[PDB]
């Protein structure tokens, strides 16, 4: 086939990057998260308690109004770190930018409401491997490739600062959104989103991973995140203040403080004070947050870095199933 399909996204604050996909017949429309961090779509289900507040404020996918609906029903749950996620099975039609797939997807029926009641997006489309899918329902971009569309079975993703939130390209990548070429990184396996990364350099010198580590690249994660133990290393050196749930410097020391490089196949990906530090002032009374926070990921897929919109926003990101690797170009904006 000859098809790319671009999705526009929408932007909120910089942690949360989404465009529109149809479900159903006639199609029920949902603000999604595309995210190579996980394998299953999911979206509120009608039958949500009104009661949950990541529900309430969403919309809600109702099967009683859909024509293409096919019933499956096998329960399906995510032990998610503030609380459960579960939902059932179900099947119908969703449209992707230009692309119609029948696809396999949960409805919720509850979920926590911290920290989904704070999306302003209603569901989540995983663009990983069936190796990680819930239930190994087969992932709707198997199923994209299965149709034998897609010029090439490649997505790629640019996010834009804050005008274009960002876009998604199905089946290739937009060079209007990148400088350059792509350089790429094989995936240490398949089924997971995620290459060696060399070390990760504050200014000129390597203080972290000097030994190798692993790196997950996570459309879906709104920062650059480490182990508990790295961040703490990480935050030392650039003389970052540690709260209850993110770390800060006074806002006049933002702009010079030192990049931080991640070495990542034969090339440093250099992120500087600007890509990094949510400057809402420069008062030396006040304090600026680090798009950088820790997080301890759970084997199999961690422990690992992962690197989210932080990282995306500079470096456009083609994910390559054909070839079983990752691309990145520094983007344009
Ligand atoms: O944290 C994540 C990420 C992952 C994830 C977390 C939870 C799930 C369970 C399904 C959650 O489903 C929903 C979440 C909503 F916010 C609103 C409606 C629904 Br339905 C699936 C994936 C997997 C790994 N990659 C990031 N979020 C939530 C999130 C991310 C970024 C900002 C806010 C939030 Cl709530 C998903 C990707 C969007
Ligand atoms: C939903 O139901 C079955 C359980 O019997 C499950 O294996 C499968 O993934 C779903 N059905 C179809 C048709 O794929």
């Amino acid at each position: 086939g000859n098809t790319t399909s671009s999705v526009i996204l929408t932007n909120y604050m910089d942690t949360q990057y989404y465009g529109e996909i149809g479900i159903g017949t006639p199609p029920q429309t949902f603000k999604v998260v595309f995210d190579t961090g996980s394998s299953n779509v999911w979206v509120p289900s009608s039958k949500c308690s009104r009661l949950y507040t990541a529900c309430v404020y969403h919309k809600l996918f109702d099967a009683s109004d859909s024509s293409s609906y096919k019933h499956n029903g096998t329960e399906l749950t995510l032990r998610y770190s503030t609380g459960t996620v579960s939902g059932f099975l179900s099947q119908d039609i969703i449209t992707v930018g230009g692309i119609t797939v029948t696809q396999m997807f949960g409805e919720v029926t509850e979920m926590p409401a911290l920290p989904f009641m704070l999306a302003e997006f209603d569901g989540v489309v995983g663009m990983g491997f069936i190796e990680q899918a819930i239930g190994r329902v087969t992932p709707i971009f198997d199923n994209i490739i299965s149709q034998g569309v897609l010029k090439e079975d490649v997505f790629s993703f640019y996010y834009n600062r804050d005008s274009l939130g960002g876009q998604i390209v199905l089946g290739g990548s937009d060079p209007q959104h990148y400088e350059g070429n792509f350089h790429y990184i094989n995936l240490i396996k398949t089924g997971v989103w995620q290459i060696q990364m060399k070390g990760v350099s504050v200014g000129s010198s390597t203080l972290l991973c000097e030994d190798g580590c692993l790196a997950l690249v996570d459309t879906g994660a709104s920062y650059i995140s480490g182990s508990t133990s790295s961040i703490e290393k990480l935050m030392e050196a650039l003389g970052a203040k540690k709260r209850l749930f993110d770390y800060v410097v006074k806002c006049n020391e933002g702009p010079t403080l030192p990049d931080i490089s991640f070495h990542l196949g034969g090339k440093e990906y250099t992120l500087t004070s600007a890509d990094y530090v949510f400057q809402e002032s420069y008062s030396s009374k006040k304090l600026c947050t680090l798009a950088i926070h820790a997080m301890d990921i759970p084997p199999p897929t961690g422990p690992t870095w992962a690197l989210g919109a932080t990282f995306i926003r500079k470096f456009y990101t083609e994910f390559d199933r054909r070839n079983n690797r990752i691309g990145f170009a520094l983007a344009r904006h």
